């Protein structure tokens, strides 16, 4: 079962006179709040919406800021972890809601760590699919170390402004068949970025369909990024010194909150390792691994990620 | 406390390609629909939106089809009973709502009433302003019962399409300064209308500001009216034979889940003495009643119909 975005609820909150953010809405219960990742929708939880629902939960699937029907500034400084996490805050108390479930993938699951970690009052519970938990380092610099680990090289070609923008709006149809692939059906090198001078280096002028999606599906994130295109998307990743300077200041303090870390076997970038020892700050952490999934863990395994968002909401979110 | 537009959660749920319902959202719990009448706003909820909300409810303050952001088909037709009620069911539907507790006044009153009768499935509980549920007599005609009334002569100039429209719409301010009024403050005669061809004629053309409303509140629903006008709010009074047609449907059926009848003293169309005998038709009814109260119930008496609709929500809805 998917989502028919005619057949959908769409809601729309002004968090700021500048910033309105759209959503989806399907069903009765517990706020359930999901957020997507990099360059994602509301839709890249189109097989979780009816599913949570379906549950007994009140699901509030994100267009988050930047992305689809949701407003996007120009400023760098408007997609940093602190105003993002702010204007979620916002959100909430527009709707009404003093406390939802906040279930977050990739960048989504950056904030949804965040959210929880400076806002554990609004969070019921935390869960993330393939983002870990890492708190920052005040002894070491946020630059260097993306330049340690190689997998991170296109955060550095993610920098700076229009270079990104200019490949990933070229052939917005290339792009998304390129970037939502199964790991063994993925072309795209992440360990050099920079050099060879783009993303989409490796990959063919006219590539194959996915398994996981279909042409409609594909043609649906054409139309979405065609509103704003990827200046507000990839500004998300442009506010690194202000993401560690925020983080620094909660230091000593845990995310107390019912958890769940959901880790994805064949993703490269937020590899399971990463994951490790994060019991140490996160008392109530619960786990998930997903066999033969990739990065786009919603549309890889739908199935695998319903039975696990579902029986841990149910126990320790319930 | 009251409701700011710019600050509320705006809804939109398309029930059918050309009609879009517009809705306002806040608060988590079970799900409460309130319907307003003609020709009201979700604004006339403005009241009772954060008062539901605080006591443990979602509120879900709707536009009414042919009113404010919600569409509006100039098809006469398109207003009847059978077809309005589809739409709200469609509306739960699109929504994932199994069930809500619906609470109606005037035209709304009148929709909540043939929700629980026709839908009880998908009516936890039901709730009407002024309203009362009489049955459809199959031996009596729509006209000969309204002309029978000498109160009701208002209903015969509503008919024609076109006359009343010209006459709303030629002043929007005059408009609801001279109809949103507490009953001793009431300039309009609803008493032989059609003889004095308007309902606007002992009324001034400067109207002075009732005491329910401000300038401020006025305005909003000057604004809201010059997006479709008076067509569509109108031609809830033009569907009397197809309204009575689909009733008879039903007939000698009783409405078994559970009711809430609110009698405004003050209202001189919609009278306390028209909810007599709805026991008889309604086993588990419960009343109210609010004293010194006009037609404008949700505007007149705030903390009554709060008061009221908590008690009962906790009580029967829960
Ligand atoms: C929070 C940092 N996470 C990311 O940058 N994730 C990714 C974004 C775009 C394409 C990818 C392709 C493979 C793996 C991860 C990808
Ligand atoms: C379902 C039938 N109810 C109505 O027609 N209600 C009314 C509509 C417009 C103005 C009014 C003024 C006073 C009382 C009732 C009024």
């Amino acid at each position: 079962t998917s989502c028919n975005p005619s057949d959908m609820s769409h809601g729309y909150v002004t968090v700021k006179p500048r910033v309105r953010l759209h959503f989806v809405e399907l069903g009765s219960g517990p706020a359930v709040c999901l957020c997507h990742g990099f360059p994602e929708s509301w839709y890249s939880w189109r097989y979780q919406i009816p599913a949570l629902a379906q549950a007994g939960y009140r699901v509030l699937a994100m267009d988050m800021k930047g992305y689809g029907e949701s407003s996007a500034p120009p400023e760098i400084e408007e997609y940093c972890m602190e105003v993002l996490c702010k204007e979620m805050v916002t959100f909430l108390d527009k709707l009404g809601l003093s406390q939802a479930v906040f279930i977050g993938h990739d960048w989504g699951g950056m904030l949804v760590w965040y959210m929880a970690l400076f806002y554990p009052e609004r969070v019921r519970a935390v869960a993330s699919l393939n983002t870990p938990f890492i708190p920052a380092n005040p002894n070491m610099s946020p630059l260097e170390s993306i330049k340690a680990n190689p997998v991170f090289d296109y955060q550095l070609y993610f920098q700076e402004p229009g270079v990104a923008e200019a490949e990933l709006e070229q052939n917005l149809s290339r792009t998304f068949k390129s970037l939502f692939r199964a790991s063994d059906e993925s072309v795209l090198s992440m360990h050099k970025v920079c050099e060879a001078g783009g993303l989409f280096v490796n990959s063919p002028e006219e590539p194959s369909l996915s398994r996981m999606v279909t042409e409609e599906e594909i043609q649906f994130y054409v139309q979405q990024f065609k509103k704003s295109g990827f200046r507000g998307p990839l500004n998300w990743y442009r506010n690194m010194e202000r993401n560690w300077k925020w983080a620094c200041k909660s230091l000593g303090r845990k995310i107390l909150i019912p958890a769940l870390m959901v880790t994805a076997e064949k993703d490269f970038v937020l590899v399971p390792q990463m994951s490790q020892h994060m019991e140490d700050w996160i008392p109530h952490l619960k786990r998930g691994h997903i066999e033969d999934c990739g990065h786009w863990t919603q549309m890889d395994k739908p199935t695998e990620v319903n039975q696990i968002l579902i029986k841990w909401l149910d126990s320790d979110a319930r």
